[PDB]
């Protein structure tokens, strides 16, 4: 067990000490590398419950049984007098820098994962290259180094989402006794796009000097695996090298799905595309229904665009359905409108798109509904948001033996590790995992630590909290009342709910009961909350508090003996009465 | 034990049933109540570990042993046989009316806590007396039934602080794209306080249509209890009379106090007025620094006010006094000055309230400060929030024996029992508990269940969070930093801290560093989480989810399993990892 643990963490960690809070010799070591600039971990035994055990089981490396010891690359280098021999004759910077590898990491991918992978294990002293490349969408996007969500997701999305949500603070404003009229103020989508751009820019900058003062190595190359420990790079000037590393870590995202129609790819766009699109798309087709659908279909609609959503089957598949078609009703009323039941079968041009006058082209839409009538309409913009995927036959051959699944995503066991023993994928691509950037974050730093510093921690993936940032945005933690029903039996679920005004809303003459929120229980298990799920103004800053509270185990008892604070929405949740199965209404 | 609990809820409820959930003559008897318009408790020994117990029990009053036990204030009614023979000879609605008292509670106080119960017992038959009366300000304000935080309280100042809130918000607005020019816009005062009033208009209306939808009396009357369990009551036109009831809840609230100088009731005002003032407040002073001066002032800024705060001290006495000073220098950069170490002497009139026009008048406020030198500056409108005070003197005679402590508030067990058996106390009144609504909601409501419908469960005062709605607004849960280490010892304590900024805030060129937050934490227990603070936007809805997991006994290590929800200000909970001990600055 111990000894088990003792020989992994020092075969894999670049640079570490073995440690104790209380020596002086330790800290004399800790003081030389802290001059030499030669970055390590430290485990300080003292601190550890089977301390005595692992001092014992370092003499099988080291055959000493004091502290400090240290080590590089699975090498035992030496105690205080060694190491203060080798800084004395100017030896211990090559003996640090000694490697079989030219990297001790090598990430492919330059992302929310990749990125913190990369910079943590450069904290350890693992020397450490991040590949980062953007292949250009087919009208010719591409942006700069940290991924989907700062450049085409995440950050874009929520800047325009709470552009759209202006609208209505803007008439609202009138209510409260602002001189304003909303009816004479309009929107201009390039001032918004320029600020939108500017904060991205930033953001690109700021990854760059984080990894020059991590020492980190980054590279504007595409990188292919071609065996466990070479990585295939093809720079700017499609000059092709190998470079070598001793852990691989894959964390290559995903990109758009194309329909397989006539025109699709040569005048719809994507995601990709929108974000910083110099024209306002104007009238608007979303194919579609995942969350990116009706998110850019609701800001598009807020800041004055005819939009129409086409919805082959239901909306936000994957989510409760009963919360997702409260989040289309209220859409619907402000002024999206539905094409339901449909698919596209093909798109015909009308007008290119003019530089000259910076305005969109102009398109012809058909397709058809499930009973065969027929759709024919035109727009300005068409944008594809039916679904992304990885294409993991360009980032690595298949004579590696890393398996893929059914949909070409990564199979791994709990620790990230792929089925080549020193290769390991994180965030999207990983088969089976909850496809958000902060999951991808916590499994690339607490995966740099277990390889790095000697860390058990794993990455838990269950009962991740998310939020729909649609007009009227979506917070939820836990099973779908579905769900819960199907697992446990209709007889052993408690669902308590209730609507709720947000006050702000009472001033403002806006809707009395639309906002909506519910707990799915399970009785057996002392009225165990298996799901949260709320409909209302910030339900991201709702949700995430609670996330802890039902990963520590919530049970309804625990929503009722808290206080809320008051007046807020979330305060609705320590109050809830009604059930379900009661029949009593919900409205308050 | 068992037998006193069953005595108890004997003696004390007005009509309750001991049932069983499979017992078709229990079942019978229930449909009978119900047909008959009978409101009841009902005891459902099978669901009970000790039912068999209290079946022998109820043998001591009954003399059986059997299910169907029906009780009218403490005294046996019948089984089944017995009370099916009642009803078809129409005698049933006389026992079950019969009452010593002219009813079964009589709530002194309409407000927060005082509906609160009333409703509640209410639905378990007890005959139910609620009394409102609001005594007019010096300058004749008055109000409807709801008490401080629906009239005067919590409801219109979020209200007025969500006005000014709005104000940025138009300024943002430019920054994301929409055409208006915030320099050329302004607010009016007379609109926004005409919406809130009709707002709160709304809420006096709907509580009067609750309590006679819950067959509740309501008396628009001023109550004094002269005896244990008789009340005297007057009355719109002056005219005295005596009601009696069997148990009695005090929920008559606080109201503000003035400092004993000259010109303070004449010419001054306090938040009592300030809700529906028909005139914009123009250059006030807010002498004091409580959550409800600060609140005050920043809303009066907002909206366009020259506004100063009189401080005696210190700001926010009583909370965690870093976040106090970050709370005051955001108000202080937003255009809120500050008088500090001051205290006024004497208010002198300059001119008189135009009431014709809606003009405010001119005031001299004199004042000194700590060293010596004095203040002198007129104002058109002073502001006294100086704290606030109960006048038991007028609602309790000394001679009932109901015991107060030195500030004149009820000295109450864990009950809310007074020092007299059938009397009770909640809500501001209470002796050592937060002064808070849903803190009075929650008292009220779980008193009558145990009054009225044999509950055990008491209110939980500890850790309650609240949150302070400054212009940039402040969360708390739990213990200040300077408690915890006055309670534990520096050693033991360990704070991990973070700036933040909001994505809301980087197109719209706002402040980096300025949102703050912090986890007090005690190492020698698991690194418990005694006290969260987070200043930012959303302040409430951020804390309130996290107060169920601290409830549940929260530790560090609880946050950093969660996983975070991206894009929000919440998320940086879920990844603190700087602490005050090492001194590595806080910023982003
Ligand atoms: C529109 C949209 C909105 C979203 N909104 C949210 C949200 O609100 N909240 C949330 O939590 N998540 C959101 N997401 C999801 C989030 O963006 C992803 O889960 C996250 O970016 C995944 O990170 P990753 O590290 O796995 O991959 P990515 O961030 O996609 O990084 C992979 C990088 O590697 C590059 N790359 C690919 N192949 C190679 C190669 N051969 N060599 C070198 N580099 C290569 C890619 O070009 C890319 O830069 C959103 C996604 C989209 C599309
Ligand atoms: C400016 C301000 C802002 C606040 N903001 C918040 C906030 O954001 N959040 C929060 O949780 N709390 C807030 N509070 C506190 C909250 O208002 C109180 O905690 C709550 O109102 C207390 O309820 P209560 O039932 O104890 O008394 P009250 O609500 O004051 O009700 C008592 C009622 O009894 C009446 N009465 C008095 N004497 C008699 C008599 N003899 N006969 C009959 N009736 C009588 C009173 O006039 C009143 O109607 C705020 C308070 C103030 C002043
Ligand atoms: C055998 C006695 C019948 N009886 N006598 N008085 N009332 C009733 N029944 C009822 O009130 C009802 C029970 C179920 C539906 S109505």
């Amino acid at each position: 067990g111990t000894s088990q643990w003792l020989r992994k963490t020092v075969d894999s960690a670049a640079v570490i000490l073995f440690s104790k809070t209380t020596c002086p010799y330790c800290k004399k070591v800790k003081d030389v590398l802290a001059e030499a600039k030669i970055k390590h971990a430290t485990i300080e035994l003292d601190q550890l419950s089977n301390g005595s055990a692992i001092q014992k089981c370092l003499a099988s490396f080291s055959k000493i049984e004091t502290v400090p010891q240290m080590f590089v690359r699975g090498k035992f280098i030496g105690d205080s007098q060694t190491v203060l021999k080798y800084y004395s004759n100017d030896e211990l910077a090559g003996i640090v820098n000694e490697s079989k590898y030219d990297y001790d990491l090598i990430v492919i991918g330059g992302g929310s994962g990749g990125l913190a992978a990369g910079k943590e294990a450069a904290k350890y002293g693992a020397k450490t290259a991040v590949l980062d490349y953007v292949e250009p969408t087919p009208i010719g996007t591409t942006w700069g180094l940290g991924g989907t969500c700062v450049n085409v997701g995440c950050i874009p999305k929520k800047l325009m989402h709470q552009a759209g949500l202006l609208s209505h603070a803007l008439e609202d404003a009138e209510h409260f006794g602002w001189s304003l009229d909303r009816s004479k103020i309009s929107h201009n989508w390039s001032t918004m796009v320029e600020g939108v751009q500017s904060h991205i820019g930033s953001l690109n900058w700021g990854y760059k000097v984080a990894l020059r003062d991590n020492q980190v190595t980054y590279l504007n190359a595409k990188g292919r695996l071609i065996s466990p420990h070479e990585v295939q790079i093809t720079d700017k000037n499609q000059k092709v090298s190998t470079i070598t590393g001793n852990k691989i870590i894959l964390a290559t995202g995903e990109r758009p799905k194309y329909p397989e129609i006539p025109g699709a790819v040569e005048y719809g766009i994507t995601s990709d595309d929108l974000f910083s699109l110099p024209y306002f798309p104007g009238k608007t087709l979303v194919i579609g229904a995942s969350y990116v659908a009706l998110e850019c279909a609701g800001f598009l609609a807020s800041l004055g665009g005819d939009v129409t959503v086409m919805v082959r089957s239901i909306l936000l598949r994957g989510f409760d359905q009963q919360m997702a078609e409260k989040v289309g009703d209220y859409m619907e009323n402000h002024g999206v409108k539905f094409a339901k039941l449909c698919v596209p079968d093909e798109i015909k041009q009308l007008k290119v798109v003019d530089t000259e006058n910076n305005k969109p082209g102009l398109l012809l839409v058909k397709g058809h509904y499930t009973d065969g009538k027929k759709f024919e309409e035109e727009f300005e913009t068409v944008i594809f948001a039916v679904g992304r995927e990885p294409q993991l036959s360009k980032v690595l051959c298949e004579t590696v033996g890393v398996k893929l699944d059914k949909n070409g995503r990564v199979v791994c066991t709990d620790d990230e590790q792929t089925t080549v023993s020193n290769v390991y994928a994180i965030g999207d691509i990983n088969a089976g995992k909850p496809q958000l950037t902060p999951v991808a974050i916590q499994a690339g730093r607490y995966l740099a630590r277990r390889l790095f510093a000697g860390a058990t921690e794993l990455t838990d993936y269950s009962n991740v909290a998310t939020t729909v940032f649609t007009p009227l945005e979506y917070g939820a933690c836990g099973l779908s009342e579905e769900d819960a029903i199907e697992k446990y039996g209709d007889k052993d679920i408690e669902v308590y709910h209730s609507n709720f005004k947000p006050l702000e809303w009472t001033v403002a003459h806006r809707e009395d009961n639309v906002c909506y929120m519910k707990l799915v229980c399970r009785k057996s298990d002392n009225m165990r909350v298996l799901g949260l799920h709320v409909l209302g103004p910030n339900a991201g800053e709702i949700t995430q508090g609670y996330a802890v509270a039902i990963k520590m185990g919530a049970t309804k008892a625990d929503f009722d003996r808290t206080i809320g604070i008051h007046p807020t929405c979330s305060e609705t949740f320590t109050t809830l009465h009604v059930t379900k199965k009661s029949g009593v209404s919900p409205i308050v």
